[PDB]
């Protein structure tokens, strides 16, 4: 049970979000939660789910994590608005549709570096100022992909920038292990939601899953949320560093 | 919340086996529990531990691993007298103590067959039996140690044994998954227990997690009972063929 | 690659197709003076006719069944007595039961579990310990893997389990021995078409989704794993031990 | 091996020390062609020094800093104008800060963070997109890592994560680029002092660690690289791609 304790929750875009499985799942145990989002249509999405939610204020930031003054800001005024909180779910990435197909040899730098920045370093930032307001301790989870940890196809610049973010995982973890934070990392099996369109032949991966993972059925978003609650939560005070597989299966088998 | 679950405790010896810590976060939780045990001298023993649980029965059987027909009619007997489970804590391992010290090169045949044969190849009979008790599904969790996946001093056959059990775990995944049955280990810090005496060198390992490990002390057993309870629940639904370190982050730093 | 003035024993030729038969080749070629370990005598004969092949100006052959402690122990103790002290060994054995490479794991027997390790996983250990003894200044041990041991793959099953071990044994067999200038290391090979693969169901399955999906878009051969071996066994690899070396088209690094 | 008749681009000698001369003495005494880039005046001025030891009858010396897509693209170009094709390239190259270096992670700033990708990860790509107009008929290349980028080590900080990054890159080139026969590879190297390890806080406690505790006892030193370099440069390694190999005395392989 998660009454009193308070969770920011990054990167819900709609209904389809990982992140509003996330906020689903932490809804229902009790948390009050603050949402954080980049584009306006967002905030409006966020404004209409919340109606779905039991939490009692909308607490709304708008958040670019491509900008520092933007993430301190933030983050400084959700301080300010709530108090302390107990951690954070990170649900962001973002790559340019034409580095998510064909060949890897050709993507460009500044499609390279966008990847890195908005999906492995807004961690570390969002890290950095999340944790002036646990001066107790708290919990940072991230989502990734099996593409961090394998050469999947067309997954492409992403796969670079999920093998940074799981790395930048552990080092957060070991950074901020002594102020007793806890960082890790949910690898979520595919799940149809808006930036998966941008992934060339997701449906083909969608169906791998059934047809060769150990559960043979795709994951959803709610069993995303699941084991968020759980790193989030004191059920999981000993782990650390770690990469919480929710795929079926997939990743153990080849 | 487990009201109404039945999970199969196996491997408590005395009042600090993780599995104990286990008993104990299911215990509260509100999970009915049924124990097994080797040896008399752990029987005497555990009735003694249960009256610091609400379990207002004491459903304890006799089961060494190494025979396959106290494991068939054990699983039998539970069946009988309990009905269907939800699942199996598995915590049990051997091997001779001159085999978890000095020169691996010097193992003999007996004492390396000794720790795959108690402390593997156990995990895959009590899944094929434990089974028959799991026509809904359901979720099996084993417990092992870094010493898997890395050579580590001392520990010698025993990390053989775990990288043995660590790929049964996996290939048991694969195998019931379709039957709804999901399995994961969880691979525990170093832990002051009966078994951890016969470790050569234990104090130092213990030692170096609070120096070196991101969260900069030693985890126990209730930590690891706590994932356990999120691994046997429907919390780590869309999770199988898992590792899970909880050993204060240990696993993700050189 | 000199390896003139070398000698190296390689375990686990049957026939043509064996992969320590392309570790043979290479060594071969390559100036080593090889000393060959067989269990069955139909796998002797092989052997005596292989050798026309090779220019090994005699035949240096041992029975040893790695069931046996005795065989295994007099073995290496002749081979002292015969070529002297040698620079490394090829290990290239591995043994399941057919009833376990199909079908369901978790109907695995015990008998048929500890057998596959036995064979497959402890014959390394103590071909180890007695292969030291011939090693006095240093020398490499190879093993020879399948991705089955880092994932579960289908029907590969009670092998799979077998080769996590095997993995697990080069790594602590490299910290044990590492002091005594021994490195022990293990090549995850591809799929290849020898006799033992006939026993691995779905085996043509296979080696068509290699072809179909690995990076180099085909499968590898014993003559690949030999090269990969010379690399191992050989001072090239100075720096290198307890490592698992994937010869497999590059199938091990994609999902 | 056996290298005459093979050409190779070796991009990241800054003087005697650099893990890079170490690969090419190896190359050099295998009978290969070298061509070598550099970045800095003063690394030109030690390559020509250093070139005196070396058998190569020409100095072929390109400067190309990787941070500028203009100057891997005319320097390979030039490249294939002076020397023709080519046969791999060794990248041991990579960058980052003393400001972010030597603080807390959690402190490292944007733009040093975006620094040691750029240089450190996304010069393989680049340089592979490059390379691979002067392999028709296939390559190999090799970068070089570290430990780092699979576990938190301290003070290592962004460069772990840029590590992490140029290791998923291997694996993605080596996808990408295996239908072209092109093979991609990174080698793990130890600690081994040179000009930028003078950048890692604690070094020489790694240096320590590695002597006390890995399975060989001792550190590894640039030939031992460059001995790994010229097996995965060569025919030797075919079959082998994304692969991972660490030249770091077993030390990946212990806890
Ligand atoms: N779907 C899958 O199968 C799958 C599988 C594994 C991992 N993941 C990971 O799960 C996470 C969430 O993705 P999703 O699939 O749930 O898709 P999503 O609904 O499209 O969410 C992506 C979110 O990232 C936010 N975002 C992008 N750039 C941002 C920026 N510069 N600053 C702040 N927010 C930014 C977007 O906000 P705006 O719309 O406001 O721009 C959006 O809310 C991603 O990390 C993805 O890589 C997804
Ligand atoms: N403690 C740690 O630091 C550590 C760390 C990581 C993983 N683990 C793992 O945790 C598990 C539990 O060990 P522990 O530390 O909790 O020690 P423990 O309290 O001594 O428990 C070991 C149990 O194994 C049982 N066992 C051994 N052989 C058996 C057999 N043939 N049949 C049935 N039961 C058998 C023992 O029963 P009897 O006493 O009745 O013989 C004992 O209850 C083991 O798998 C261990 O390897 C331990
Ligand atoms: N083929 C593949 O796709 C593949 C892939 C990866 C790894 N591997 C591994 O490569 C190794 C060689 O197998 P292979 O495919 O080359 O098949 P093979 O030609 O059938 O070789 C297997 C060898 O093991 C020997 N052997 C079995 N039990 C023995 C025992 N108790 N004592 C002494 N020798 C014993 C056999 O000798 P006898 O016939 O004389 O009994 C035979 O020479 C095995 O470890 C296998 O797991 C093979
Ligand atoms: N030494 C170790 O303990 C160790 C261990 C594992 C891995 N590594 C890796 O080995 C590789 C070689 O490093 P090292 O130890 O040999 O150090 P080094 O001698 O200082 O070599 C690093 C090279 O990187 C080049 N470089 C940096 N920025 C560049 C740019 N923008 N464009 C072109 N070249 C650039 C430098 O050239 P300029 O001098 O012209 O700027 C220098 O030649 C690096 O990737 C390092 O991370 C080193
Ligand atoms: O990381 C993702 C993996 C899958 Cl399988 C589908 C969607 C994913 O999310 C993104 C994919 C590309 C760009 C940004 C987010
Ligand atoms: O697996 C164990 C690891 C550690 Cl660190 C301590 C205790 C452990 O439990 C056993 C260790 C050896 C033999 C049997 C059980
Ligand atoms: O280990 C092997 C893997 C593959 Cl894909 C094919 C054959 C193999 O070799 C053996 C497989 C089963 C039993 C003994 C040897
Ligand atoms: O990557 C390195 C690892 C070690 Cl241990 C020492 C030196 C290393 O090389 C660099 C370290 C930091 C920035 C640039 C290169
Ligand atoms: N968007 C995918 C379609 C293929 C699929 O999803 O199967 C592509 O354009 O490659
Ligand atoms: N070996 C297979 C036959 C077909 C195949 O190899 O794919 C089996 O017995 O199941
Ligand atoms: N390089 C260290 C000094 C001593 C060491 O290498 O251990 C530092 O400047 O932080």
């Amino acid at each position: 049970n998660l009454e009193n304790k308070t969770y920011v929750i990054m990167g819900i875009a709609n209904k389809r979000s990982i992140a509003f499985g996330v906020a689903k799942v932490l809804d229902q145990l009790g948390a009050k939660l603050v949402f954080t989002y980049r584009k306006e249509r967002s905030r409006k999405e966020l404004e209409k789910l919340l109606e779905q939610l039991n939490q009692p204020e909308a607490h709304l930031y708008q958040i670019d994590v491509q900008s520092d003054e933007e993430v301190i800001n933030g983050f400084e005024q959700i301080g300010k608005d709530v108090g302390n909180i107990d951690g954070v779910y990170h649900s962001i990435a973002f790559a340019n549709m034409e580095d998510l197909r064909g060949r890897f040899s050709e993507t460009s730098r500044e499609g390279f570096l966008l990847a890195q920045d908005i999906s492995s370093y807004s961690l570390t930032i969002v890290a950095h100022e999340a944790k002036k307001l646990m001066p107790e301790g708290g919990s940072i989870v991230a989502t990734t992909y099996l593409g961090g940890e394998f050469a999947v196809q067309n997954y492409n610049v992403m796969g670079v920038a999920k093998a940074s973010l799981e790395a930048n995982v552990k080092y957060l973890a070991l950074d901020l292990g002594p102020d007793n934070i806890r960082v890790n990392a949910i690898s979520a099996g595919p799940i149809r939601t808006l930036s998966a369109k941008g992934v060339g032949g997701f449906n083909t991966i969608l169906k791998e899953i059934e047809e060769r993972a150990p559960l043979k059925r795709n994951v959803d978003q709610v069993e995303v949320g699941k084991t968020a609650a759980y790193l989030l939560s004191d059920l999981s005070s000993g782990v650390t560093g770690e990469n919480i597989h929710v795929d079926s299966g997939f990743h153990a088998i080849k």
